[PDB]
């Protein structure tokens, strides 16, 4: 648990640029001159009944050495349980972080993608912080209510087509997941992660 608090206590980080000056856990795989890169990823996955799993998220690499951040917005559609190559639905839209905003470094023609990038917020920017697995790979999973501050935050920012209260999974080897629905071919989950890794 409080292995998560070392990270989650930081939330919210309204200005992600503060991560330039936030030190994380460095180990002998980090070179002595590498301050590290924060990899931040937030992602909503929504599957309406009889429809494909629709995914939208952003991945950002915040390089502490160069005080710059690059990554991409991404959308995807997943239809089957198993791997089908021809579902080539993954689109990536490269962005940079400039003044705590996310800026396309390419042309984006679809007005609907432009808006999503312009208004995007990572979970770390707006959040605030039973059933235990441990296979040495630990996890703790909790049943939340719809008055949980973070559940309300998700329902504002995303259109969640179920009113069931999600479970929060703290998965660690780190990564967090709000699972709203987990029926067969009817999945709704939000994930987020923030970790420091070598550049």
């Amino acid at each position: 648990k409080k292995s998560f608090e070392k990270t989650l206590s930081m939330y919210p980080i309204k200005n992600l640029e503060d991560l330039y000056d936030k030190e994380g856990y460095r180990d002998d795989q980090f070179d002595k001159n590498d301050k590290g890169t924060w990899i931040v990823n937030s992602q909503m996955a929504i599957q309406n009944k009889g429809e494909a799993l629709k995914i939208k998220g952003m991945l950002l690499k915040i390089d502490r050495n160069t005080r710059s951040a690059k990554g991409f917005y991404y959308t995807n559609e997943i239809k089957t349980e198993k791997y089908e190559v021809a579902q080539d639905n993954q689109k990536k839209y490269p962005v940079k972080m400039i003044n705590n905003k996310f800026i396309s470094t390419e042309e984006v023609k679809e007005e609907n993608i432009k808006k999503e990038i312009e208004n995007f917020k990572f979970f770390a920017q707006y959040s605030n912080f039973y059933k235990d697995g441990d296979i040495s790979s630990y996890s703790a999973q909790y049943q939340l209510t719809n008055d949980d501050y973070n559940v309300k935050q998700l329902r504002k920012r995303y259109d969640i087509p179920t009113n069931k209260a999600p479970k929060l999974l703290l998965k660690g080897t780190k990564k967090i997941e709000f699972t709203f629905l987990e029926n067969k071919n009817e999945n709704i989950y939000f994930t987020d992660s923030l970790h420091l890794e070598p550049s």
